[PDB]
Parts: C-alpha cells; sequence; structure tokens
C-alpha cells in the first residue's frame, strides 16, 4: 500500500498546543496586539467579524470597529441594502443628534414622563427639550427625569423645566468633541443643545455619547474620523457593480469571498478590482484559499489581503458535499509562509471556538481571525430576540463587547506563554506540539 | 516491538480531504461526468445502484438507467424471477401502451370517473378510450377528466366525449417518437391512440410518457434503444446456468460478486464466462477485491471490470466475523493503479455516505461508485411503504431521482475543487490530505 | 360540616356519556344537522370557528361557511383590520377574476413557466392570458401548462398559444354562473375571458371556480349569495365604532364577547346595538354566560343568540386567575332551558376535544358549538408554516408568541366532527338537531369509567 | 356498610369554582380590597406573609407592609433574633440616613467610583458627602456619579465636587418630610444633608427615599407612621418571654401558632397574653383551627383573630404523620360562620397556589389569606442567591437545608394576586371584600372538571 502513505497529515487547531517559552514579560498588560487587516489597514485588536448574514450587519460592524477591530458586512442582500447598512456605519460615530425628543411648555408631567420612554431608543431618551412650537422649535428649556420625580401627574412642564437662559447652549454646528466636553464640564451639565442664531433647536449633544466616545479609545477609525468597515462581494458580473456602489457608500476594504478562492473567477476579479480606478482606492482582500500555491497566485493577481480557509467553518457543508478542504492549522502555516514573505497579511477565517484557538491561529502565522459561531447570537448580531432567531435559531450570548474583550484577553495570555510582546513576535516565536486522541480529552 | 510497525496504515474516505487545486473552470455546469462502467460500457453519471436485495430490482434499475447511470440487479432470488425483473427493465422505455383503460358509450359520468382512478396506476389513468364493445374495441371517442367536471353523475359518456372523428389518430404501429410528438403538437392533444385499418384500439400513446422520455436525455441506453441494466451472479455450478438465462433476457453486463474476489472460484468463473460463446457477448465484471495483486489476477483471468471492496459496506459483517478487509480509500488507490494501466475500469463498491465521499472515491482513481445505504428506502427501492419494510425496516428517503442529482452535483462540485473538467482529470489531478481524530470532528 | 353539603355539583363533558336509545334510523344520511346560530341565522352544520386570533381570520371564515357553518372573525386587531378581513370574505364567491395573470406574445416558454407557477394563488394559476401590452391589454390568445410541455425554453408564446379567435369569449361583465357554465360546456374549454367592446381583457372566469360554486351546495350564504361571516366586538365606548364599521363591512351577526357576560357592561352593549339603526340590522349574539339567570338577563337585553361558557376554554385562564366558572355541560343544561323557552339559540363555547364532545353539547341543549383548539393549526388557520425536525408547525406572531402543530386542511376535520355528531345522534334516536336536544339522556361516569374509553 | 355513609365530605379549593353572578361593576378599580387582620388591625389588601423561616423576615415584612398587607415574622430563631428583625422593620420608613457614605477632598476619582458602587445598600449609594476628616466630619461638598464621568482616575475629589456653599442644607434634625421635599424642589437637588451648628455631617436625606414615601400610599402603618409587622410565638413557658420582648420591640399583633390550636395549650396561651398588661396592648391572633367548635373556643379565650387550617400547608407534614386535618375550603366555611357572628377576622392559612385560590378563600368567608409557598424564593424572602445551570435559586440554611427557585421581587407578585382577586370579586358581583364574602356562590367539580381548567 504505497500510494496510501504519500498523503501528508494535516493539522487543525485542536491537534496542537502552544509549547511554553521563556517570557521576559513583567506586566499583565504590556503585550501589544496591533496587527494589519490588509496591506494598508492596521487594527488594534486582531478580530474580524465574519461576513455571515447571521453575524455582521450595522450593529455588529459598529461594535467591532469600536472595540478596535472590524467587521465585514455580508453580501446576502441587495446592493442598495448592503450600502444602506454601510452608510449607517459611517454615521454611527456622530455625537450630533438631529431630531431630538421635543415637548411644549404647557403639557403635563405625565406627558413628559410619556415622551421620556418613547419607543424610539432603549432605556428611553435622557431628557426632553422644551420648545415653543413643534415646527418652529425655539428652545425654551430642558426637562430631565429628575425634574419630574416630585411633581403631580397634571403639572405644568413649564414650571419644572430648567429655563433656556439658565442652560448651557452653543451656536456652533461644527463644535469639537474637546470643546463640548469643556462646556459639559464647565457647566456641570449633561446636555448641550446647539441652536441657530434665531433660537432654533438644530442638534442635541448628550453626555452618554460623549462618554461612550472617550471610552472606546482603541477604536479603528478612517481618515475622516468615521468607523472602519469592510464589505464582501462575489465574482459574478453584477458583483463589479456592487463593488463600485460599496466604495461609494464608504467601504474601507473590499473582500472577495468565493468558496474556492484558487480559481480563475477570483484571480480575474482581484485583477479587475485593482485595475479599475473606481475600486483601487481601497484594499482588496481575497479568499478563501488553503494551499501555498493559492497564496502566490492571488498576491500575484494584485491582492492586498488573503482570507485563509477552504471548508473548516461552523457551517462548512463543503466537506460533506464536495469532500474538499484542508485542516485549518496547516492551511494557515502553509499560506502565511508565502504571504508573509510578500508583506501580505492574512485573515484566518473558519474553525475557531476558544480564545485559545485564537492564540493558535496567530502563532501559526495569522494576522487576524474571522469569528463565526462565536459571535452569532450576540446583541449586535442580527435576528429577533432567551434566544435569537433570524431558518436560524441560536441562544443569546449577550453583548459582543465583553465577549471580544475576554477573547483578546486569552490571546494576550496565549502570547505570554509564547514569550511574545507583539503580534509579529507571537507569529515568529510560537512553537507547537501535537496531541493524540487521549491528548485532547484532558 | 519490530513486527508491530511493519504493518502499513490503511486509509478510508473519512481519513482524507481533497486539497483544493487551481480551477480554470468558469461555468457551474461545464464539468463532464461521463465515465466507463466496464471496458465497453460508458455511463453519463458514474453512479451504480448496488446488487443488494434492499436496493435494486426493476424500479431501481429503470430509475438509474434513466438518470444516466445503471443498477445491477441482485441475485438473491430465483433465476426465472431475476430475468423476470430483467425482461421488465427492457420494456420500460416503450411509449406504446397495450391494454389501455377502455369504456362503453352508454355508461355514466360517475362510472367514467370510477375508471379514471382504477387501482392500476398511481394518480390514475389520464383518459379513457370510448369503444363500442370491450372485445371488439372499435374506437368511438376519448374522454378526459376535463370532459366530466360539469356533468351530472348519471350522464351519458357518449355526449361528453370527444368523438373519434374529431380525434387525432394513427394507423402506424411502428410510429417514431419524433412523429408522434409531431401529431401531439400539430393537433394540440395529449393522446394519440393507434388503430388498425379495421378501427380497433391497438395501442395508446400519451403525452406523459412522451414528456418523460424527452426529459431523461442523458439516459443510458443499449443499441436497440432499451435501458441498460446489469445482473449479478455467483461462482457455483448453477450460476453458469443463471448467467446464460440472464444474457438471454437482455443483460448488458454480468457482475460476478463473491465476498472474496481474489479466489480461484472467481478467477475460474471469469475465465469460464469469457470463454463460452453464450456469455462472452456482454462485458464481465469481477469482485470484490482489495489488493493490487488481486487486480492483476482478475484482469488476467479475462475481466472487463473490477469491483473494489472486501468488507467496507453498510452491512459488512465481514470484518466482525472474519476480521478481513482493507480501508476502502487505499483499496481504491492500490487497485486502480493496476487496472488503469490495463485500461480496465473499476467500481468502488462499499462505504459511501456523502456526495463528498463520492468525489473522494473518484479522485482516488475509481470510475464509478456502487451505492448502498444511500439508496435503500427510496421510492424505487423494494419494500412495502413513513417507512419502508421488506427482516428489514428503513426510513423513507423519497424518490431516487433528486437524491442522485444532488449526489452528482456534489461530485461535480468536488471536481471543481480538484480543478478537473472530466472524470479522467478528477482521477489524475486530485491530491489528498489526512485528518486526525480531531480533524474529522470540524 | 354542613355548609359544604349544599354546594351543587356541576358536570363537564367527561363526566357523562349519552345513554343509547332506540334508533329507528336506517339511512345513516337521513340525519339532518341544520340548526340556528341566532334567531335569524340558520346553518347547515352546527360548527362555529371561535373568534380567537389563532383560529379565525379570512381563510378560516371562508372554509367554515363553505362547509356549511360560519366563522367569527376575531377582534384582536384594529378596526380597519377586522373590516378588511370581513371584506375579503364577502367577495370570495366571485367567479369574475379582476386582473388575471397576463403575458405578451414575444416572451419565452421559459418566461411562461415562470408566470404559471408564480404563487399568485396558493398553488399558482392555470392559464396566462396573452395580451399585446401590459397597459392597453388587448387579448390575443391563451397559454396553458400543456401548450408548453413540448417546446424548448427559447420558444415564443405566439408560437404555442391558442389564438383568441379559437377561444370562447364574452362581453357581458354581468354574466350568470349558468351562462358561463354553458359556454364552458358548449365550447369544451376551461377558461372564458370577458372582454370589452374594443377587445381589452376585462375579466377571466376559470372552470375551477365554476366547479367550486357547483360543489359546496351547503355553503352558508347571505341574500346576495355571499358567505356568511360574523365578527366580534367588546363592551368599550369604541367597540360601538367597531360594530358600526363591521356592519358596513357586511357582517351578518355581531358577537359581543367578554369573559363575564352576566354584567351591566355586556347587557348595556347589547342594548346599545339593538337601539342603533346602524347595527340593529343584524343579529346580536351576547356572551359569555353560564347560569340560567344570565341567559334570562341577556335575552331581556335583546340578544338574538347567547354564547355559553365561563371558564372551559382551552387557553382560557379564567379558572386560575379568578377561580370562577361553571362546568360546561351543567352550564349548557342550565342556560338552554331558559333559552329554548324564549326562542334564543345557544353556542356552547369551550372545552370541546372530540366529535363525541360535540354530541354531548348538542344533546345537552345547545344549537351550535364553538371550536377553538380543535381548529387552530390548520391550513386555513392564521400563522405561518415553518418546518422543524421533519414536522410542520404554525407560528402566530402577536396574540391576546406560540407554535401549534400543523393539522392539515380544516374541511376534512369539520366533516368528521359532523359525521361523529351524526353518529352520536343515532345513539340518541335522533333524526334532527332538535331531536338530539330533546331526546338525549345522560349517565355519569366516575373517574374510573373515563379510563375505560 | 352504613358507618361509612355518615362521614361528611370536606371540600378544598380545587373542589369548587365561583359561580359567576350579576356584576354591576364598570370601573375595574372601583373594587375595594381592604379588610381586617384582627379586631383592631385593618389592611388595604388581604395578603399576609406566612411566618415560615423560608418566607418572612425583615425584608419580606417590609415589602408586604409597603404593598398594603403585613408580614408575620417567624419564631424559628432566638428571641434576640426575632426582636432584632422587628426593630429593623420598625425603622425602615425613616428618611434620615445616619452615617452616610463619606469621602475626603484629596482622594481620587478612582477612590470615588470605589465608594459609590460599594454595596452599602443593594445597588449602592448615589452620592458621597465630602468631609475633611472621618472623625470631625465637617461637610465641604458632595460628589455624584455624574461629577466623575469626565475625569481621569487620578483626579482629586475637590476638583469635581459641588462645594457645600452651593448645596442645599438644613440644621433641623427634626425636619418634616414636607420640609425636605420642599428644599429638594426649590433647590432642584436630590440630596439635602442635615448638619450641626458647627458644620458637621449629622444626617443625609436622599430624593429616592422621599420618592418612595410619596409613592406607597397604601402602606400599612402604625400610629407613629411605621410599618405594621406581626411576630409569631408558640405555647411554652418561654414564649411568654418571647411575646413580652416582641411587644417592647414594637410588634403590632402576636400570632400564637401551633399546629393544633384547638387545645388547652393554645387557649391558655391566648388567655395569658390577654391578662398580662405587657402584652394585652396588642391584638392576639390564635391558630391553627379548622372546626366551628375551635373557633368558638378561641374567641371565648379572648382571641382578636383566628388562623384557619390544620393540614393544607405546602410543607405541612401533619396529614402524613398524624392523619388529621380538614379540607381547607370546608375549614374556612365552618370557622368563619362562627367568627362573623362575633366580629373576629379569620386568616385562611395554607394550600393557596393561585390568585383564584385567594378568590375562593375570601369568597368562602375569610378576611385575609396567608401565603407561604407562593412567596418563598422571592428577592425579599430569606435565603442566599446562588447560580446553577443558567438558573438562579435560593438556599436557606437551618430550618424547622433546601433550595427554592428564584421568583423575582415580591411586589409584582403581590400585585397580580390582588388583581386576580379583584377579578374574582367581579365574578361574584362584589365591590368590597365583605361583599365577596356574602355574595359568593360555589359549584363543585369532579376530578374531570378540574382537568378542563
Amino acid at each position: 500500500f504505497n500510494e496510501s502513505a504519500s498523503i501528508p497529515t494535516g493539522l487543525t487547531y485542536d491537534d496542537v498546543l502552544i509549547i511554553p517559552q521563556h517570557s521576559r514579560v513583567t506586566s499583565r498588560k504590556e503585550v501589544n496586539t496591533t496587527t494589519r487587516l490588509s496591506r494598508n489597514v492596521k487594527l488594534s485588536i486582531p478580530i474580524v467579524a465574519s461576513n455571515m448574514d447571521t453575524v455582521c450587519e450595522q450593529r455588529m460592524a459598529v461594535a467591532m470597529a469600536r472595540e478596535g477591530g472590524i467587521g465585514i458586512l455580508h453580501r446576502f442582500c441587495s446592493i442598495e441594502e448592503q450600502c444602506a447598512m454601510l452608510r449607517e456605519v459611517k454615521r454611527a460615530q456622530s455625537f450630533l443628534i438631529e431630531s431630538p425628543r421635543i415637548i411644549l411648555p404647557h403639557e403635563t408631567a405625565r406627558e413628559a414622563w410619556e415622551g421620556l420612554n418613547w419607543k424610539g431608543r432603549v432605556g428611553g431618551v435622557g431628557c426632553l427639550l422644551v420648545v415653543n412650537c413643534k415646527n418652529e422649535r425655539k428652545l425654551l428649556g430642558i426637562i430631565t427625569r429628575h425634574d419630574l420625580k416630585l411633581a403631580d401627574e397634571s403639572t405644568t412642564v413649564e414650571s419644572l423645566m430648567t429655563p433656556v437662559d439658565k442652560m448651557v447652549v452653543s451656536t456652533n454646528t461644527s463644535i469639537s468633541l474637546e470643546e463640548v466636553t469643556h462646556l459639559m464640564r464647565k457647566g456641570r451639565t449633561a446636555n448641550v443643545p446647539i441652536v441657530g442664531q434665531n433660537g432654533q433647536l438644530l442638534y442635541l449633544v448628550t453626555l452618554s455619547d460623549v462618554v461612550k466616545l472617550r471610552k472606546n479609545k482603541q477604536a479603528s477609525l478612517d481618515s475622516r474620523g468615521r468607523l472602519l468597515v469592510g464589505a464582501a462581494v462575489g465574482v459574478k458580473k453584477d458583483d463589479m457593480n456592487r463593488a463600485i456602489r460599496l466604495v461609494e457608500a464608504g467601504a474601507d476594504v473590499l473582500v472577495v469571498d468565493i468558496a474556492h478562492g484558487h480559481s480563475d473567477l477570483c484571480i480575474n476579479m482581484v485583477k479587475r478590482l485593482k485595475g479599475d480606478p473606481r475600486t483601487a482606492s481601497v484594499d482588496i482582500i481575497a479568499g478563501n484559499i488553503a494551499s501555498a500555491e493559492a497564496a502566490e497566485a492571488l498576491i500575484d493577481a494584485g491582492a492586498d489581503g488573503l482570507k485563509i480557509g477552504v471548508g473548516p467553518g461552523s457551517i462548512a457543508i463543503t466537506r460533506l458535499v464536495a469532500g474538499a478542504g484542508v485542516p485549518q492549522l496547516s492551511a494557515v502555516l502553509a499560506c502565511t509562509r508565502v504571504a508573509r514573505r510578500r508583506g501580505v497579511p492574512c485573515i484566518a477565517d473558519g474553525g475557531l471556538r476558544t480564545s485559545g484557538d485564537i492564540s493558535k491561529a496567530i502563532g501559526a502565522g495569522a494576522d487576524t481571525v474571522m469569528l463565526g459561531n462565536m459571535l452569532a447570537g450576540t446583541d449586535e448580531a442580527p435576528g429577533r430576540v432567551k434566544v435569537k432567531i433570524i431558518e436560524g435559531s441560536v441562544a443569546c450570548k449577550g453583548p459582543v463587547g465583553p465577549i471580544v474583550r475576554q477573547l483578546v484577553g486569552g490571546l494576550r495570555s496565549g502570547m505570554s506563554y509564547s514569550g511574545a510582546k507583539s503580534i509579529e513576535e507571537m507569529q515568529r516565536r510560537t512553537r507547537f506540539v501535537r496531541m493524540t486522541g487521549a491528548g485532547l480529552r484532558e
């Protein structure tokens, strides 16, 4: 039986462990996790939310950008709708509020407390702006939840409100975040409305937003201050149309995502996207591939990022229907040896379950990971809501935020076992060891 | 422990995956799946229905021939009965209908609707031929289901019927399919009865059959236009008698099927079958074998097709009772290296569960696959009927048709991962990679 | 402990069986099941589709009236929604199809299979009328699934169609069912389009609709030949609005439906509706009640039918939350004694689980039964069909959300229940619904005797 | 077999339903539920927190009196423990906070988030008063969670605080709720500290406490504005000690609580307490009973309320160990006939599982119901909360140990039960608790009829 032993043994994440190396690290938080998503796109955490229609739309995209990562919006929708999602991601970081909740001076405390829990936002609005007329919108005062805790249901909103003269107002529609933070701190207030010279209520700035924006400090932003976001396209005819309309809406990178990335359809597409001037303005990521040969071919075809993995995913029907694939650790080992030498970063899409699995991916040479099942069912994932249902039905996992922080925590910890202080070090310094059948079960 | 490491490691389908290779394919349907069942028997799809008494009798045999494959009728029955099955398979493609459902002009609409759902065919008959007398059978008219939807239960069939003069009739018992299709199209009708010069109702041709015959266009046919079909025989004394009576009935190939194909009983039999002139008119397939040595021996013994697999089947009691066998991927790898060089095609009988498993078999060198559990319980498999019971009891799987189409779809897709555009390419171009324990469980 | 000995014992359907009596019935369908829903509404079968939002909307009320009973549209919905529902019902016996599936001469046989199987109706359409322009709409021909069975996907429609000169046509937008039946026979065709003096496509009449209206000969109809359907209101100031518009929508009866009908709220609602001309034109059914006294009270208020049952509803939660009710069989025995002496029909609402339960309800005095649980989850019941684990279910979003198991179509179910009931009448020696009411005799079971069934 | 035919049949809550009667009620909250716990104690809602060690201690008795009923502190504890509990209850309506969370000018914003979220109370505190020394305690300012939202962890408190000259202050340690309400309005602040003539921090009053006392307008109060709470004793020589100290602790009623109250032990206990001035100053509730005779016996002994139920308690094991009891509904029907003819209220203790059960109990004659099982495992019930398998439970160590399933907060539960009961009153045609008692009519169910609910 000769032919039956030429066949190499491929390894997946669960086949190996990170051998512990000497660590000079002397600080729980001194490891740096900055990486590169593609050739000209750095990320502060190396986590990418997957372009699966059960994972990443606007909410997911915004959340991960803010945690310092990024999501790639799926393509299983219209072109218009995909850019609809995209255009919303770019507005997400605005601390200005058009159309804030208004109220008239002669309504009662019962109505004030009605409008404070309007079905518009979760938790309600934090205040109401007291205006003279719902079409004029001249600022007369402000009313918070506090101002109503001691008044009768049928009491004049005009009496409880803080009057506009006693308010901190601003007439500068292009006001900084630094300056509005100053006005909030200087006036011991949490609401700075923005008024025209006339007196009109143009915008509202509230301290919730100012706090949430000073918080997410590792956030991955573009040049114009908006949140980074990627979009996924196919290889068909109408897919070049989709790719133009997506860079219009504001895509920062485009990901071409076919099942078999080592194809002519993909190579041709990458060459196309990097060729036309309407789309070469953003980095072009290609996948999925699993061989070293595939890697050279796609970098050659002009690609700025590779996505690694032909069939290892939570929904890799590929191996049951086609019987194709590569165990994902080998696929990363083989594909990063090529793409590293050509300065091309790689996403390790597929097959990740633990944070420890993420250290394994990075140490095998990956620059980022694409997360699948691990994010489906989180608040910001799509699907009605304890369980979430989009067809599909996954249990609720909570907010994406603290799930990715513990995830980065694990990698940070995994890096320390490799004695690495940076993502590049993690890639170069990690040495693996295989386990057997009985080896995983402990 | 020296002797305990000379022993080679054998691989089964679930041990390996198809590594993805560059695919120049630029069309979802451009891969060709034609193959060869034996030396002088081509098939359009490489799927063979197994000679198990729970899988392939006349219904199964006809279905798979029509999908462009073939079944091999089992031998666990009489000789007469086996050719009974066979003689029926060869009549299956006739678009002529002897003894069509007749009715007399003076019966009522209630009786007309009775005879339309006679317990003879599923869904009923599509029409009734109105004749003057049940022994004479002179054509007076035709009555469809439509003609009765507006008539009272006790109404004259003679009034509702379309009269024979207003019908499209033909007097040509040897009429083409092309010509009868023309008469149906030219007369906007779906029934063309065939009458003697006298006036008698000899045959009926109906559009259901004409449609179903223009549909199954990849159908595997013999020279005389009948559907291909194979038969299985043993190696005993009465088995040579069975083999003569089977080529009489119309067998296109004979399969000798012993548990241990690498025997003298089999070699002797193959030599016998290829020797006698009553049986050398059809190709002779031999099995089952699992070693390269076995392959040479049986081609030498005059065989035109090899069946690969000593004990990997869904009911391979072989390994528990005798402890013999070979992991089926190695068995195919080793046995096709020999039989390819001698232009002899191989069936990869045993152990297939997914379509992906089928790509694996083809890529390991097989020319066709023999399907077992995957077809038991389909409509056209034997056994009363939700579950089917023949003793045995399997759940109902539906119609064989759409199960084999998705199956060929998977192989077609599996081929694309190998970068193959034809069965030969799939065999030559596929390169495998092994998975470990943890490697299959993702 | 005497205070506890003067509490009477109420009985429910599982406490009794019908004592068999001498049956002079031979022909198992010389048994009449017609009855009255209210004073001025007769039904062919005594089944009613309960006004629950998991049971009766457009499609259930249609099915139920075609089978010979009636459905009561629920009110857990806006007024506009309840009247829209009622309006769909009131036009489902029309055999004139407005705007039927068109197609133009130069499209392909591929473009035609696409048009025929598109789910315009549940299943699809059976022909496409061939016009020259989707606006002018002059009729040139007709194409049916059969014209396509022998052409490549690339063949034009003009190629395979039957031209208009060889179809049967009419210009009488007011054509009688007879008349069109006639043209379909005489011309041996299944489609008669109705065209304008010009030649434009105005309407299409298909054989299938003609064959429906010729079948369901038991269908519950109003004077204009439309399906009977009721609608439900409550007892708030706005339910008067709701009623008014439901009548203008064409409701045939209103059912005032509160969980405690023996109340001034309920009475005053019934008196309102009777005293307004915009609603007094239709029968007023009031409930729910469960004493003789309540019956007498709502009949005095004006009610044209009573709905019986405080408590026994399947997904009724009255018993647990409030601890109030009356076992249903006792309830029906008490109220209908009152209601028969004044000519007011009763609906026995709640707790029915088998046709034998329906037998017991009618035997105990009732004219009609309301079925919620037994009908929910059918084809024609509301809620979307979704597959899980090789089994089908229905999901009904927004309620008074949950998943009931798919029961198939309601027509066969309703026809067994009527058969079951006809069978039970034969045990009572009853050739009519009224006979069932007067003749039935009950015997009580202990818990043991229930296990024996 | 005659000896077995003269045994009467007692009924329990599942044997009956309330027969609906004519309801003249329109406004679903023109239904009064106030009632009497004993001769000289009225409650707004007829619910009582049973004196079981898995149900009523400090936090349950507070919640129950704020909701408008009362809790009975259990005695499975030392005397000191029972009086400590009662004392915590008697001071939970005080809006003066003694020793509130301090902090000194030179600490960090990190040192302040630490102080605000520390679980002084369940949730934390809302401000930290800024004093210069943890001993002298002169007030300099106030810091709230909002003052911190825009400063690095390393910023001083003096930096972000509001200085005392810009706060609203008072020096009246006797300030009225009105007065402080007034300063909170007029100064648009949520905190009014009370300081000394010097400037030391004496007390702090927060808006939240002011908003509580302005809400719970139904709270059960004593003459000094404190929550009503009862406490339980037994019938041993030392229970006299226990009672004496429980009264000096401020108990509002005592509940003598043995499993067989129709006994000289029980009677003699009731007579004792009435004849000692150190305890006769509060109402004496005696139980448990279950016959008319026992009622008459304890009323004669002096009892100001009776507790009904020998047996039906959830974790009562009387029936199995002793084989004694009376079905609860029969028990209540028997005793309250006696008790109404003498002006003594009754508590129906034991066996309640739904609001409809509460409806049946009041309808059968009772003035108040005791709930053990239904309240155990709530937020305010005793026992520690621990998580297992994605579900929360409570563990109550040392008993009369086990794990009950977390039910949430008791206020919503108590408010449904009252709603449920109000609903049941509407079936009885009852606009008051007494009306419920006089008007309710029962009907019996067989086992079958119970399944139908």
